[PDB]
């Protein structure tokens, strides 16, 4: 696998995340750009490990790692992986928010399924929920990916376990429905007090009563009292379709 094997279409963002083709056979996938230059011994090793987990990572809601290529000229690793057509939840949000349009619920409930099987297979094998860590693939797929700001899905427990990736769940689901995260403030100190009183609007009335329901429940101050992955799945609103399709 050496760089020449691929050809940089454009820059998606930037170090640098680029949409590339393989010339065998035209796949486009992208790539993220490393320059590694400035690392110490040290820090590469943990660089190695790193990107070696990610190769073990094999999961249909899981960005799939495909590659990685060394340019020790330019000091640069490459990570070639999966094109996600339908780009971030982050941008999927701030769009319904300037055009003033709410995300439909089959939207919702697909994410929530298919983020729902990713968590679940994160904890099988021992990567933050949050809006800009959620990819869309073009066929209705839903992919987990890999100080200045304030933590608006801390869980109750943190700022203080599995059950607190529920509640960082029902935030990212939470902010889907009403396009603002259940808990908002000016600094960290105003944000922790609301948290602990557990206390948010409902969702938007376009959504049915039983998925505010289980967002609500993903949102409960006690870890015991929030679902697992198991009994989420379980809800009568999860069907066949909500789930990845090829
Ligand atoms: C490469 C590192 C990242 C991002 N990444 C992928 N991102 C995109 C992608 C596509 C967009 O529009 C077409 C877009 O604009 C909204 C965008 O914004 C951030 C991102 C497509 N495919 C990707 N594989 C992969 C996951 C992630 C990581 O760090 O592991
Ligand atoms: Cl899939
Ligand atoms: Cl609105
Ligand atoms: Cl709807
Ligand atoms: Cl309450
Ligand atoms: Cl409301
Ligand atoms: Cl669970």
């Amino acid at each position: 696998s050496r760089a020449e094997d691929y050809e940089v279409l454009y820059t998606i963002g930037t170090g640098r995340c680029q949409k590339i083709r393989r010339k065998s056979d035209g796949k486009i996938l992208v790539w993220k750009e490393l320059d590694y230059g400035s690392m110490t011994e040290a820090e590469k090793q943990m660089l190695v490990s790193e990107v070696n987990l990610l190769r073990e990572l094999k999961h249909p809601n899981i960005v799939r790692y495909y590659d990685r290529i060394i340019d020790r000229t330019n000091t640069t690793l490459y990570i070639v992986m999966e094109y996600c057509e339908g780009g971030d939840l982050a941008s999927v949000i701030t769009k319904g928010t300037k055009e003033r349009q709410y995300l439909d619920e089959e939207f919702v409930l697909r994410v929530m399924t298919q983020l729902t099987l990713a968590l679940k297979e994160c904890h099988r094998r021992s990567r933050d929920l949050k809006p800009a860590n959620v990819f869309l693939d073009g066929k209705q797929n839903v992919k987990l990916g890999d100080f200045v700001g304030t933590p608006y899905y801390m869980s109750p427990e943190q700022m203080n376990n599995e059950k607190s990736d529920i509640w960082s769940l029902g935030c990212l689901l939470y902010e889907l429905c009403a396009l603002m995260p259940p808990f908002t403030a000016f600094s960290q100190k105003e944000l922790a007090g609301k948290i602990r009183e557990g206390k948010f609007r409902r969702i938007p009335y376009r959504y049915s009563d039983e998925l505010n329901e289980i967002i609500t429940r993903m949102l409960n101050l006690k870890d015991y009292h929030r679902p697992s992955v198991e009994e989420i799945l379980e809800n009568p609103l999860i069907l066949e379709h909500h789930h990845h399709h090829h």
